[PDB]
């Protein structure tokens, strides 16, 4: 089939890729980095969230593979001694596809929309001045949250920022976003939840300025500071990215091998 | 239909209970309480709780209601002054059912398997001495935890033990249970993972002993000192509780009544 | 003696400020915003903070006190129906001084030092990129930080930002600073402590930088960018903010008023 | 001076205390276990614990060793390999004494006073039902704990049962002590202060009971049910223990090599 690969471009990613793309040579393969259908991504997990969002139009059309030249990444679970093994079954085919839920983020600003997916999560900071949002589940109000900021987590991305604030981990076959809070002021005048919430498809997640409307919005590892933002609306995608997978290497040994021990 | 009602048993509670009796005998109902369809508790959550386990062997058959006396519960969430309005819709039927999903509980002992279901959590403690387990995910060794205890939780028990264990709290359409750690030793010696995890249908979570093998489990308000235990295992319930509703009392706002103001 | 007075601006304070002084021009008190002895602050714990820097240079020369207009705080803790009998025992003076711990704030920056004094807290965080500094305590490297930023609070701080980032509560007779994390990566290959960190008078905390040396910040509520900064260095401060007292109004009764109920 | 020695018990710790019995057999050293000024603890820091409590009448007149046979240990934080130059330096004498708070706590019961001394913490826990106290500071009522229990500790103790609580590490020259919640309940009814709590000396946390009189009560190792108790009372010690130091083995670095790599 038609495949790419991208690299971190240090020394050691960019000679594993011209020796896979020379024993790809070896089949019926051709190197297309517009329309492929297998993207490697040969680095660390912030290569592959690029070659995610590099390729993001076409998730339906395309299964992600990654190989992790530094340590074991929960995206680029594939080791670098592996890699002409893994040109031969991905050359053959017949490999089986695992997907992975994604976070739909819209932002409704000014006097008109814009919408981006995320595989890890979605956050929403202030432009310097204190952070105060309206929090808004299904229609109904339910917290006014003042602090340091919000996280919307996918399952995948349950083991990176949403971890280090609290989160729980959870298994990405659960359809799912989760929220977690960023140093919320708790006294006798404001109060939060605290606690992650987390919850199904079909749910509506709506952040809602209460003074300043200028937001540093991130989505995954783009930062982007937004502008008379009205609103910003948290869902789960119905779109899905698609693993190659030829192997069992189940979610939670990844996770007992990336903060257990390996 | 047949239904019978039980009663927190203070002054409150067994008056609305008999003035609820009375209104119903002005319907087709009939008071059974060994093959009720409808079960209405009075009282408080822990009143629910013991209602849920005194007909657990006809869960399939059974629509619950609970009505709170004191505070809001999450179960027991219809205010007295409904019980009338209550008593009519019921008597008409034509109400719909919500299911929430439970956890069972499997506990193998001595040189046999004893089973449970609950409705919040089951949890795992020492007998005195200190508690180490090693905790199993799908038969692959996850970590040794060693500390209080362990707590293992429905989507509605999220908002309780679970939550004052800094657990997630979870919208109960979500078929899950999630796992939380009461006070672990982290070292550079002792390694849990810290957060919370949370499994969906079909994962089975084993704790197995590595010492001593006597342990404090509990069962929702239950707490049996089990001996000679060799395994504790949890899995999503193929069973779950059926719920009589009349109006939308969406989750999200009983846990904002409950937690953020009411 | 010489007074001043600063306002939070709004009417009510400013009407309060004009009463107060007109009250005072019943007795010897000179208004001189220049050298005062007496600072009084009419606002909200913002307003007396910034009352505490605008006279910094004069800290042990001035008594403070603060007057909320709106809901209590820990540093404007009198009402404002207590101001009549405020004056006149300001007036007759014979009052006690309490005096609380400052952190002092040391930048060194460029191919040279600011200092600063904070009330409640000075923190760290990055020019927008990934924040990783390494910790040093008393000159032996402590940890490699990677996260969102850090914290380090004095005693009355602890309830401030401290607080919502699980630092510990400090009563403000202990002459220390605390060190909290902000969402700190921890995985097989990042390590921090986690937990907050009490430090007596004379340790010394360094951070220092490890790529980006460009970091935003703050002292109290100013925040400042600051570029080729060597290290920032943390100590007990000799110094000490000195408070008019009148009446026993605990500390510990402070925060039960504040958190708990009122 | 005369001395003794207690010994974990296993093979590797009784024939370390022989070894260095035979080189104190050398020296004007006589081998004392009634009156000792010299206890030597080798094994963990359990085994230094009970040698603690083993001589607690006679914290003025000992001072304390720790060996570590197994992983370092924050009170055993002597290498067995240096147990040859610990003799003859101890034999020597002329070495610096450090001393480290303890925490005493007062149990009021019955129809009467029991004083224990801790030198990690004093925890509080119930009879199996609910535990539920008062929590009243300098005798004014702070809060109402509902919940699993609370632990009070003193400064070494913080990176035992306290750490793993959420508490504060404190430097040991820190005069204080630290209560932490164990698993509190807070809603909308029941209300607690969450954050860890750190106490000057002088100041006395009570805890009240309100309905149940019957607390599982520990102090260090010791665990202890005690019934009709009207009262638990914590202050700082007035009492300190004393260690031989022979090289300068910071507190921070004892933590750095304890939970961050070693
Ligand atoms: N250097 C390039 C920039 C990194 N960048 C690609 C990443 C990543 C990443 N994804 C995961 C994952 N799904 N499960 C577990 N591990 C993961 N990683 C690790 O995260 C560490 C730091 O990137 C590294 O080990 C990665 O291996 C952006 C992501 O930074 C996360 N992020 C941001 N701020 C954070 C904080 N304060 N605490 C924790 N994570 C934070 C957030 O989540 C972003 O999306
Ligand atoms: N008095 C009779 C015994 C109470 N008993 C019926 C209960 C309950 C209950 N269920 C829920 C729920 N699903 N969502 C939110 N609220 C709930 N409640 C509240 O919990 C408080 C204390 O029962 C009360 O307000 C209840 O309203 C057993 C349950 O105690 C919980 N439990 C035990 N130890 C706990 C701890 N340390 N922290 C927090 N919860 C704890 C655990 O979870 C059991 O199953
Ligand atoms: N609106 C003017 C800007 C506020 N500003 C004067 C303040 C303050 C303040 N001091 C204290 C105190 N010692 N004990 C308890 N209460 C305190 N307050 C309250 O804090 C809330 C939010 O100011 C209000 O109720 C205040 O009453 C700067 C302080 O924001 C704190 N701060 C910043 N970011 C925070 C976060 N994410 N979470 C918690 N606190 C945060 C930080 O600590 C600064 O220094
Ligand atoms: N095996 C004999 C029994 C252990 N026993 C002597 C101990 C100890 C101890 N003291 C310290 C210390 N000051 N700083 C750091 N490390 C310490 N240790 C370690 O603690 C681990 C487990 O003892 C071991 O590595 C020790 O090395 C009683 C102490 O268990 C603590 N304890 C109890 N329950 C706990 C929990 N849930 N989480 C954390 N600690 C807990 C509590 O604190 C007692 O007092």
């Amino acid at each position: 089939m038609k495949y790419m690969i991208t690299s971190k471009g240090d020394e050691k990613s960019d000679l594993l890729r011209l020796n896979m793309i020379a024993g790809f040579g070896e089949y019926d393969m051709e190197y297309d980095d517009v329309e492929p259908e297998i993207v490697i991504s040969i680095g660390g997990d912030g290569t592959f969230l690029s070659a995610f969002h590099q390729y993001e139009e076409r998730l339906d059309e395309i299964a992600f593979i990654g190989i992790h030249t530094g340590h074991l990444g929960f995206y680029a679970d594939w080791r670098p001694a592996e890699a002409d093994k893994l040109v031969k079954l991905l050359a053959k085919g017949e490999y089986q596809k695992v997907s992975y839920p994604l976070l739909k983020t819209t932002v409704k600003y000014g006097i008109k929309e814009a919408t981006y997916l995320a595989l890890n999560e979605s956050t929403v900071k202030s432009s310097g001045g204190p952070f105060v949002v309206d929090v808004v589940i299904n229609d109904i109000h339910f917290e006014r949250f003042r602090g340091d900021g919000l996280c919307m987590s996918t399952p995948s991305g349950t083991t990176a920022y949403n971890k280090s604030l609290g989160g729980a981990l959870m298994h990405p076959s659960i359809e799912a976003m989760q929220l977690t809070e960023m140093a919320s002021i708790n006294n006798r005048v404001y109060r939060t939840i605290g606690s992650p919430l987390v919850f199904p498809k079909h749910h509506v997640v709506s952040l809602q300025p209460v003074n300043d409307k200028d937001f540093q919005i991130s989505v995954d590892h783009l930062s982007i500071l937004h502008r008379d933002v009205q609103e910003i609306r948290y869902e789960v995608s119905a779109k899905k990215i698609h693993f190659a997978r030829f192997r069992s290497f189940p979610f939670w040994r990844r996770v007992h091998d990336s903060f257990i021990e390996d």
